[PDB]
């Protein structure tokens, strides 16, 4: 299963690092062996409705923690093969005195890098450019 | 019923490109199928109480994540037509110090470009277009 | 059904536009028609729960992904008869730098037009206008 | 029924406009047969889960919808007596910039009626109110 | 039951008000006069979940509508023997432009009422002087 | 079952106040009480769908009631211990226009005081420390 | 059991100091083993609905008031191998008026140390630094 779950992330091209791939694909096979199992005890007569509940408030907890972490990654994934954020090129991020001026250098899943005049590195979250004016040269 | 699907959206013009069309459509296809599967698996004395709470979690945590996206797309459905947004129009976003100013060039389901005074291309996000003053002149 | 639905909508003044009473009338007779259906086939025996679980989850993500333009139509329901907002009226809207002013020309559902001293067209959305001081001379 | 709603209504004094008190008196009465009439239909054996869920799902989509109109018929009815705001009294609202200075003329459900200096009519709503510094000269 | 809730109230110190105090009693003993004849109809066999469901949807309309107020009254709750607000104390509230100064004249469970220099009173919401920097002299 | 809660509150330190401890103490016994009750009704027959449905809505609206007093007081349990909040250390809490600085006299579960330089004192919430800039001398 | 989280804990690398960790498992263990007891009670018949409704209540009730911990919980265990956040290295958080700068200089679960130029210690959340534009000279 988890060979499966693999080959559907590459493929679909949610995950492409090989580490964040593995790990997500381990996760949902115990998640799916798990579900499957508590499936088959409640076929037999097991009351599985405080087990269920547990493991809903455990992934509510879970998710709603890492709520941050989840935006950024969606955001990584839908601004990928956006023209205007390419290699060598100046883009400005933010509109008034929230404004952000570099040339994009590197490319990352959770944070954009941009070279500044001075030379400083930028880290600009993707959700900051999911939700911002973004004005490119 | 990936064809009644496209058939759907193409009829209701929710989605017109092609690609994300079909990608929806398969999405649809593929839920309402687990769906009357997870039916047909509970009538017959399966109990699927834990494989239905497992599927709502992740359908949560994946809307959840894609806010931003979602309500992109649906602005970007709702804005279509209007006549203020038109190639070669003279618009303006925003009130205050956070202002945008361009000429509409082209028109996308997640960005909306204009063109500055100096050539700069601006990508303004269908959300802040809806939900901020217009001005045409 | 829909012949209903369409009186009830015209007789209440929810929506006044023939085209979208026609379209929340085949919504909401199809709504009501697969619920219909739905307890029909739980009534003889088939488990009906995994649907019930998909079409709220379906629900709940079309509903939280057109939230703007729900808050929008209700804010145009609420404030349809109101004085201060009609034709050849000098009006003002927002308070310190995010101020809107302008002579209201053409009312929508969506968008309150206003016309500049220099002759800009300001489309504010009625949301914007519920929530907001409003100043008419 | 119609008439129990409308006496409790006009006794608490939640709504005193006979139009609005009429509407939310018929609204009640249909609510309540239609509870009714669906536990008559589910103890005899007709799955009621279905037709549960969908009303439910729209009674949270109208209840989301009109979360300010309700928000602001709240702060109304709370801040009737207050014996600030009352006709011919000079009130300043808000702090800073953001600042409404007036003498009430007109209260309503929806609004509240201040006449400035120079003598324009200013519009603050009543959740506006609630929720801010209110000076009385 | 009334007499009950009253003692209860009058005794945690919840609501000091007697018509205040009254009117919680009288909801309360409502709300679970009502809850036992649910479950006493329930226990012989009539199906309840639409009349819990219905009920549910009310109670959670009239708990989203009256979160502001029932904020405020938390916030007296809380704030009710702090040594800074006293009659007669000097205090200032709130930091920066959004800044308030006065001293203490009466003290209500939805305003806190302050006299300014120049003799205006001012009316600060109990939730406003909650999360807020409080100055005293 | 008091006694056991005191206990278990005082060894994890959650709570220190003897009052406040007694308190939760009590209300924990009898929600436990009262959920043990609840237990064995159902278990022989009785319908406690609507009882349970009446206590989970109560308690909703009490927690919602509460959050920033709940916020506040998980504030003051973990910012325990912290080094740079000690007694006479001058700190600075906040950045740009909405900054706070004095030097730390004495600490509580609601807020936390400094002293100015005109020796004015400041009551600045635990939820204000948490998520803030702190500057320590 | 209590080994079993332990050793999970410390594989994954979520929890890294040894109090924490234990505290992480022991919890992890007691809610294991009531979820267990619950169901083997609610499969010999006992009505467990009230417990699992009132354990429901509780861990939301815990789950909110702790939002703000686990959120800096998490973007600590997120930021950690961060090459720009590294001991020496003079980086600047925030953009416009809230801005932060300093050199770091120690690393923690719940803050980040920064060194001014006076010498000042500055405290900024993990929360600050996940969702804020970073600087790196």
């Amino acid at each position: 299963m988890k060979r499966f779950f693999n080959r559907f992330y590459l493929d679909t091209g949610i995950i492409a690092d090989p580490s964040q791939r593995s790990l997500a694909s381990r996760v949902s096979a115990f998640l799916v062996q798990g579900a499957v199992a508590f499936s088959l005890l409640g076929t037999i007569g097991v009351d599985t409705s405080p087990l269920i509940a547990a493991a809903g408030v455990t992934g509510a907890t879970i998710v709603f923690a890492c709520k941050d972490f989840g935006t950024n990654f969606v955001a990584s994934i839908v601004l990928s093969g956006q023209q205007s954020i390419r290699t060598g090129n100046l883009v400005c991020i933010g509109t008034g005195l929230n404004v952000v001026k570099g040339k994009v250098v590197d490319w990352d899943t959770r944070y954009l890098y941009l070279r500044s005049s001075e030379g400083h590195l930028l880290h600009v979250p993707n959700n900051m450019v999911l939700n911002s004016v973004v004005t490119w040269e």
